């Protein structure tokens, strides 16, 4: 399913080709424009271990999770991702652990050396 087709063909977004992040688009946004880094950005998301064994939602926060681009407040593989979506956009994720939580990982929620899968909207952004 998702994170295997991901896997066989998503694009790499990194800026090193190390496919540490892939993205397919999985549903078309708006305009030409994506957020820059600083941007205050809003979404939605599913998110889950690739081996699928727990399963995180904003939905269970009923409503959107927000940050601002490209300070680090959330995973690299997410300040890299959400700069290349357009409002509206759906996108899907899967993220090498370098990306994400490394080889520490983030217990007891990740552990060590965990590849993520996530869909993700992009709702807006706003510049800061
Ligand atoms: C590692 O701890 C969590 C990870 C995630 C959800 C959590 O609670 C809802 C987590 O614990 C408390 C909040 C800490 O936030 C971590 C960081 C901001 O999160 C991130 O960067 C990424 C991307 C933004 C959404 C949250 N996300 C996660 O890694 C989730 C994961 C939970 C289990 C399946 C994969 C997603």
């Amino acid at each position: 399913g998702a994170p295997a087709t991901v896997t066989e063909q998503g694009e790499d977004i990194t800026s090193k080709k190390d496919r540490g992040v892939l993205k397919i688009v999985k549903r078309v946004g708006n305009g030409e424009e994506t957020p820059m880094i600083g941007d205050k950005v809003y979404v939605h998301y599913k998110g889950k271990l690739s081996n699928g064994k727990k399963f995180d939602s904003s939905h269970d926060r009923n409503e959107p999770f927000v940050f601002s681009l490209g300070k680090g407040q959330v995973i690299k593989a997410w300040d890299i991702g959400v700069a290349t979506m357009k409002k509206g956009e759906i996108a899907h994720l899967l993220i090498k652990p370098e990306y994400a939580y490394g080889s520490a990982g983030s217990l007891p929620k990740i552990p060590s050396n965990a590849t993520l899968f996530f869909e993700i909207e992009l709702l807006d952004f706003k510049g800061e």
